[PDB]
């Protein structure tokens, strides 16, 4: 347990739609620093099962292309916290969202015991919002970050943010 900022009152099903990897951050350099880090993932669109699963549809950088893929995060006991099916348990926590605008999130390694941790700022549309990333970098200052990037609206409207 390091982030413990969570959405009270998330409804999960209002972050339907499209999104845009603003801005992203992590423990560790190496989470995000070449093109085909394991965390440089960029969000393309969140799709909540009727059960209350969330589906999320991705670009990532693997073997000198930009691939798109597809993830389910399993809904917990708590609205805002999801679990993403791999090796390790790799828990996906909500901090915020006005569902209209920007939505913090958080994914990190169960147990390490230090653990790896990265965020993001997304935003509905391909602006660089002020305000979204004032909350988002207000949300991190606690957090034991090591890399930060931050996107253009020309990038935002490319794969993989070329
Ligand atoms: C509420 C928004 C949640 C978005 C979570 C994104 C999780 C991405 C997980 C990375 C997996 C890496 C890979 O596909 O190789």
């Amino acid at each position: 347990l390091i982030v413990t900022q969570t959405m009270k009152g998330l409804d999960i099903q209002k972050v339907a739609g499209t999104w845009y990897s603003l801005a992203m951050a992590a423990s560790d350099i190496s989470l995000l620093d070449a093109q085909s880090a394991p965390l440089r993932v960029y969000v393309e669109e969140l799709k909540p099962t009727p059960e209350g699963d969330l589906e999320i549809l991705l670009q990532k950088w693997e073997n000198g292309e930009c691939a798109q893929k597809k993830i389910i995060a399993e809904k917990t006991k708590i609205p805002a916290v999801f679990k993403i099916d791999a090796l390790n348990e790799n828990k996906v926590l909500v901090l915020d969202t006005d569902y209209k605008k920007y939505l913090l999130f958080c994914m990190e390694n169960s147990a390490e015991p230090e653990q790896s941790l990265a965020c993001q700022c997304l935003v509905r549309t391909p602006e660089v919002d002020d305000e979204a990333l004032e909350k988002f970098d207000k949300a991190l200052k606690a957090l034991p970050m090591h890399i930060r990037l931050s996107f253009n609206p020309t990038q935002l409207e490319e794969q993989c943010h070329i």
